[PDB]
């Protein structure tokens, strides 16, 4: 029971494709998910930096599809609003002027979607093997 | 007998720690090692909780603690994102320059977390295949 972090009907999907305990399938999709999804923060970070909102707008809608694959819903719901805040667009539905406040609450949700990541980092880990 | 972990860990440090072990075993190494990414992992989820409610000092003080024990091991990459939370969980600068400015703080403070989050993962990997 993942619980919050993966959309319990989409994974399951995922883990029915295998056939037998090699883990054939599912082990070499999330394994490339991970690797995938460090990178794509190492590049947020930098656009953070570069102080981006298209950049930073487009890897948030990315790493949302690649991640809604999966069913990931917590790392999903974080780049949705990478992408909403990217794009000057606020959690209500204004528009957001302000170049700053969707830097504070992006950096906020990249770290957010960081986070959960690692903690799906070992709950995998801990399922797998 | 020769890991180029790079930027990610102190030579000097960690060579200590598997100094203090005996041989293939990294008996007293791999469990310490092993524990902190336990540790780290459940510092971060209070973290992202705490910064969720801008909670300053608490943040603060989850930064110090995992300064503290990432500094142990040598992990210079994750230390010294944890130095800007605990400092900025005061209202501090990099330079030391004051911050009264919160929403400023809260920003840097994820952009650092964000890239401990980051190297975490990096060096879980970089220790596993050194392990």
């Amino acid at each position: 029971d993942f619980g919050d972090h993966v959309d319990t009907s989409i994974f399951g999907q995922i883990l029915e494709m295998d056939e037998g305990d090699d883990h054939d399938f599912s082990a070499p999709l999330v394994l490339n998910f991970f690797e995938q999804a460090e990178e794509t923060f190492q590049k947020m970070e930098t656009a953070l930096n570069n102080k981006d909102l298209p950049e930073l707008s487009k890897l948030g809608h990315f790493l949302k599809g690649s991640s809604a694959t999966l069913g990931f819903t917590k790392i999903r719901d974080s780049c949705q609003l990478i992408q909403q805040y990217g794009h000057g667009l606020n959690v209500d539905g204004s528009s957001e002027p302000d170049e700053g406040v969707c830097l504070k609450k992006i950096a906020e949700a990249l770290a957010s979607a960081a986070v959960d990541t690692v903690a799906l980092h070992k709950m995998m880990r801990e399922f797998f093997e």
